């Protein structure tokens, strides 16, 4: 009876403590629920984050585009022109040579000219004198 | 001895109230496990999008740096291109005088040669009304 | 005794509550390793985010230099363009007006000739007449 009633004390003050212990675990499943409530939250803000990276990669990519647009024109715009300088190069050479000749050519025609003028003055002088 | 019975009896309630609340902290830990599973899911999927953009970007760096030389090479050939041009004004200019100074040259000969014509004329009118 | 039987299977009914609850306390020991390492993967994750933005930014300041370049060529090339098509006319225009230089010189050229061969038979003629 003695050791009965010694038991039920030791079983009375077990049963409390047990009880203590459930509820620091309740306290513990409350703190991991704070602790998923906030990394819910985190991995809120980085689904944001990643949406604004994925649209500055995209907007990126239309400018690199559109550049790449650009440098095809203006590599189109370069191929016609250079053919167009390389022609010009020879049409001005062959041109020089043909000014040059004209140059020579005219100024033999005004010596032949004024050659011919004397002549024309020596021979009347002589004929007159015959006269 | 009354008092042993009805303490025993309660002890028994208390401990079975003990087991309901175990029992209800087992469910809880199943709902975090569940969301624990979720939330990894989630870093996965985070994972993987991640992986999408850094693929992007390597090839986007890939497009810049293409295209910087893209335009080196149209800067090289502009460069090359223009003094031409300047060369062919100059050229050009040139030529302009030249053909001007030739056009002037050409009337004057076509002058003369006419004066002349005239004055073999006049002066073998001349001498030929002298025999 | 009835009690002294129902005393003992308490203990033993204390005992096995208080085994469940050491086990409940190392299952939530192991979801605090979960959440710990999640915490550290949403940091690596952000880390990984800001290095991207950074390699993101140094692009789009190497696109915006692109851009720049292409505009100083379009700049360069509209300049060249007007003077290529200016000096086709102009060399155009002088190969014309040499064209009709040579005509005109060769037959200066051929009308230099006959007053030669003129000046030639009159002075033959009068000297002749004399
Ligand atoms: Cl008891
Ligand atoms: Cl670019």
């Amino acid at each position: 009876a003695e050791e009965i009633k010694k038991q039920v004390q030791v079983n009375v003050d077990d049963i409390r403590a047990a009880n203590i212990k459930l509820d620091g675990l309740g306290r513990q499943i409350a703190d991991i629920s704070n602790s998923i409530s906030t990394i819910e939250s985190r991995l809120g803000e980085m689904d944001n984050r990643l949406v604004g990276i994925s649209s500055q990669v995209t907007q990126l990519s239309n400018s690199v585009s559109q550049n790449t647009q650009s440098i095809s024109s203006l590599g189109d715009r370069i191929n016609a022109v250079e053919p167009r300088v390389d022609s010009l190069d020879t049409v001005t050479s062959n041109l020089t040579g043909r000014t040059s000749t004209l140059e020579a050519d005219v100024g033999s025609l005004r010596t032949e000219l004024a050659a011919l003028t004397t002549r024309v003055t020596t021979e009347v002088t002589r004929l007159d004198g015959l006269i």
